[PDB]
């Protein structure tokens, strides 16, 4: 009964550990989204009909 | 999904290249105009006939 109760104690860590890959999930969602507008600028830079104002 | 996004920046670079050539090509209906003038004050000179001042 003792071994059961603890149980309690194990599904409040792994409910932690999903809290926290959540929180890093949306963060990834804002870094990808970064990282594909950054590849946008880069491949726009690299442009050469571009003038010194746009790069 | 990233890179069908970053096919917008090919776009633009390919207007942009479309936009200087069709400036280019106002130039050129220009230069030739000129051109065609040139060969007709050429081929007048060339006569013998002509007086000094006329040439």
């Amino acid at each position: 009964s003792a071994t059961a109760g603890s149980m309690n104690a194990v599904k409040d860590s792994l409910q932690r550990g999903q809290s926290t890959i959540d929180v890093a999930l949306a963060a990834g969602d804002t870094i990808t989204d970064l990282l594909g507008k950054m590849k946008e600028k880069a491949l726009a830079a690299s442009d050469t009909s571009l003038n010194t104002a746009s790069f």
